[PDB]
């Protein structure tokens, strides 16, 4: 008969197991840390959040939802929050790349309400779908043509995922004058590599996004499970 | 001052906004259905469901993710559901080429429970998973080298998107010998080309799964909602 049948007194007092001899947990005692970084809240009923434990455990990723998230701010009108979101940084030197960002990952690891997590993961969605709609354009036909609104969307999305401006192979040190014939040929050339870079930014987003609304969605399904008894 | 702001009589009353002389919908009516393929429930209270919504409009994509579904039982040893899972189709000829599949589909569609719905998505998220790690493994380096795992995950997922077995411009018709330097030099090739049609796969799959969550992650809002006054 089996032996794993729903009775685990590790899993159920997981700061005892934290202190035997096969814990191989990476930072044990982590996992029974409460407070508003680890989790969130429905009508102030708070869970222990695998949506805030998936942020911890992918900051990289996560900072990359967040640029999104600007992003869709500007296309949908968002003025001051857009033009706002790199205030109160406090240094007047550089320090992390993404300063700005990791500051905004902070407060979005804060956020607790299920209300506010709903705006930014819609959002996000916002801006994945409308840089799937610009890429399914770009590619419908061999010959590029661009809607009015996608050829907006490819110079935003260029300015994420390359190709980025002032961030040489391209010149002919040979005869530089025939630089001005290869211009022409690469100009389709460098369009065709910022979609391919926008492509694999996509595809690198969409999995995170997956995962962390699953991992928000699951959340809600343990709130809904706990409002009952509360 | 603003016009818009929060009085709008023809979204509240929407079946006499359909009888209108400016109404635009595409199915007038459709969408004051109620019944199990329109909505969702948590212990047996009812909302308009967004994802019930979406399965409806996005059909085509909606079985590429019951495909995914079937290949996560495979993966996680869910044995007698994979077996089973083109039973009852009570035709002895050919129909839909996705008979199988549509099937399901309907069945999914009547599924009303968070519950089970909770189920369907996670799975079908584990085979998402399971298809871009195999994706980055075979990428990792230029020599195709394969972990043990996704030596078999590679051929599954080869079988929902590509290169399809027995569905002629690989033969040298010119020297009919040298076809045989020719399946050398395409082996790679045809390697290349299957993890192509997969990674076009996914993303196909992960856009219409990022949309599909979030509308469930919405209901769920819904459910939270609804269920503080129930
Ligand atoms: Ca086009
Ligand atoms: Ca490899």
């Amino acid at each position: 008969l089996c032996n794993d049948y729903g009775y685990e007194p590790n899993v159920d007092y997981p700061n005892a197991s934290h202190a035997g001899l096969y814990d191989r947990s990476k930072q044990p005692y982590v996992d029974t840390a409460i407070g508003p970084k680890t989790t969130i809240q429905f009508d102030h009923v708070f869970i222990k959040s695998d949506f805030k434990t998936w942020l911890a455990h992918n900051q990289d990723e996560a900072i990359l939802l967040i640029r999104l998230y600007e992003l869709g701010l500007l296309l949908q009108g968002r003025s001051d929050s857009f033009l706002e979101f790199y205030n109160n940084t406090t240094y007047i030197t550089r320090t992390d790349s993404k300063q700005p960002f990791l500051n905004k990952y902070g407060k979005l690891v804060d956020t607790t309400s299920v209300t506010c997590l709903d705006i930014f993961l819609s959002v996000v969605l916002f801006a994945l779908n409308q840089i799937d709609s610009l890429i399914c354009d770009f590619k419908n036909t061999p010959w590029i043509n661009l809607s009015k609104e996608h050829k907006k969307i490819y110079e935003l999305v260029r300015g994420i995922f390359g190709i980025c401006y002032g961030e040489r192979f391209e010149y002919c040190p040979f005869d530089a004058n025939s630089t001005a014939s290869a211009l022409n040929v690469n100009a389709t050339l460098n369009a065709k590599k910022t979609i391919e870079l926008i492509t694999c930014g996509l595809i690198r987003a969409l999995i995170a996004y997956a995962n962390l609304v699953t991992a928000f969605s699951a959340d809600k399904t343990a709130l809904l499970h706990e409002i009952l008894l509360t």
